[PDB]
């Protein structure tokens, strides 16, 4: 027996341990989620792509 508080990222399929932190969890959650390199402007999956890439894109046509 033993508790099964297995944090597991909706965005892949692994688990981490109990003993996991939580901001590690946020780094890996986000590591999935779109981020501009220009910014770094985070991204939620369920964002729309078009939208994103204007807003990096955006960080070429101007310095
Ligand atoms: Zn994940
Ligand atoms: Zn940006």
């Amino acid at each position: 027996s033993s508790f099964d508080v297995h944090k597991k990222c909706p965005l892949c399929e692994l688990m981490f341990p109990p003993n996991y932190d939580q901001s590690k969890f946020e780094e890996h959650v986000e590591s999935h989620w779109k981020v501009c390199p220009m910014c770094s402007e985070q991204f939620p999956p369920d964002y729309d792509q078009q939208v994103f890439e204007r807003h990096v894109q955006t960080h070429f046509d101007q310095n």
